[PDB]
């Protein structure tokens, strides 16, 4: 492996006044970048989803749903609130095999249409960050697409690094 190194957190803003109640429900997967984020085109990345459950403690129930061999396929994160609010660590580490660090910042979101997520974690000792472009519909305009590539490259991201699913119908209408 070689890795694009994980950007100094200094680079990846913090959404001012973070709403917990508002961030919550489902968001598509519009756009992906991140160091092990490679364009494939022989079979292009399917859209899956991400719903964001506030439980009374306030930490997060994550629940992602992709379709993969003609089945929905789910997992489950916890985000417990971290340093400010907008930020997150993860649930229950140890549960995670080779994983000694997670860490979640929502860059910017409006709420009721986008938001962009940094993520950035070490698993088997290898530093990978990732930037989810979240839409509450499954398409978003040029701007913000555009937005969300401008900063992908701000973080050292180049073209290929940066995916767009294709919308489907499968698993993430629900």
């Amino acid at each position: 492996s070689d890795l694009i190194p994980a950007p100094p957190l200094s680079k990846v803003p913090l959404q001012q006044n973070f709403q917990d109640n508002q961030f919550q429900g489902k968001w598509y997967v519009v756009g992906l970048a991140g160091n092990a984020i490679l364009r494939e085109d022989k079979d292009p990345q399917k859209m899956y989803a991400t719903i964001y459950e506030l439980k009374e403690d306030k930490s997060y129930n994550v629940t992602s749903v992709l379709f993969r061999k003609k089945k929905c396929d789910y997992w489950i994160r916890t985000f417990v609130p971290g340093s400010q609010p907008g930020e997150f660590t993860l649930g229950n580490i140890k549960s995670y095999p080779g994983l000694t660090s997670y860490l979640v910042r929502v860059v910017s979101t409006n709420y009721n249409q986008h938001a962009m997520v940094f993520f950035k974690k070490v698993s088997q000792n290898r530093e990978y960050f990732k930037i989810t472009l979240y839409g509450r519909t499954k398409e978003l305009t040029s701007e913000l697409k555009e937005n969300f590539i401008r900063f992908s490259k701000s973080l050292g991201l180049p073209e290929n690094h940066i995916v767009f699913p294709v919308p489907i119908d499968q698993c993430i209408d629900g």
